[PDB]
């Protein structure tokens, strides 16, 4: 029926895009993971935990993104003052500096595979798709 | 902006689902990759170079889903009469039985995300996000 069908759309359409953001994402040295922690870190440090769930991906895949971020000078480790044992990653300036190339890599794409909606589609998908996402979180969480 | 944060909500969902998806369909021995070969073959037998490719995932990962299928007894592997070297994954009766199980999982699902949704919403975000599958797969590949 329609509601299964626009959930398997919603799938298909995340499929390829992550496929062509992985390969556009390529010529700034980042996977979609990678591009995703600095997403996330941009706008203020996160625990691993939080990336690890945010991002439904492996303890060990976050880890293997945050260690190349950090080879890469993107990302920091931070620790407490008087317990070190607690970590949160933390954004670099020149991370922030290859998120935003990310973003506008983003944008642009954004733009061309939407580009048969206009303003106005756009903004009645959006918002009707926010009601799904509300949704899908409560129940899976 | 507002074409951009279409996208990310779409993989937002996605995640979710998957997250979700995973879980329910536990119960019936299967994970999300499992239920998608069944998907795919469920109209017809597929080659593991088409299952790879149409689901963005490894060679590696389509033949340990698939070989799990053929011990669960859901699928096989026909080979051509004169070059058992051609292979196809053909879905099997008992196959056919849990892939419709699947779908009923997927329904019930796809019906409680999308409840805030009236039906002609709902046929509203599924016609507009048909055409941006279609511009991003023309893309992508
Ligand atoms: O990706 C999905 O979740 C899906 C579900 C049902 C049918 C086809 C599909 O791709
Ligand atoms: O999942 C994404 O592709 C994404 C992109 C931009 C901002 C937040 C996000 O989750």
């Amino acid at each position: 029926e329609n509601r299964i069908q626009i959930m398997s759309t919603i799938a298909k359409i995340y499929r390829a895009m992550s496929r062509e953001l992985n390969r556009r994402l390529g010529e700034l040295n980042l996977s979609y993971l990678d591009f995703l922690v600095l997403r996330a870190t941009s706008d203020g440090p996160k625990t691993m935990a939080y990336l690890a769930n945010r991002y439904f991906v492996t303890q060990s895949a976050i880890t293997a993104s945050v260690d190349k971020l950090e080879e890469m000078g993107l990302v920091v480790r931070v620790r407490d003052r008087e317990d070190r044992r607690k970590i949160l990653i933390e954004i670099t300036e020149k991370g922030l500096e290859t998120f935003n190339k990310g973003i506008e890599i983003y944008k642009k794409l954004a733009n061309e595979v939407t580009g048969d909606l206009s303003e106005d589609e756009v903004i009645l998908v959006l918002d009707k798709i926010s009601k799904i996402l509300k949704r899908i979180e409560e129940i899976s969480q």
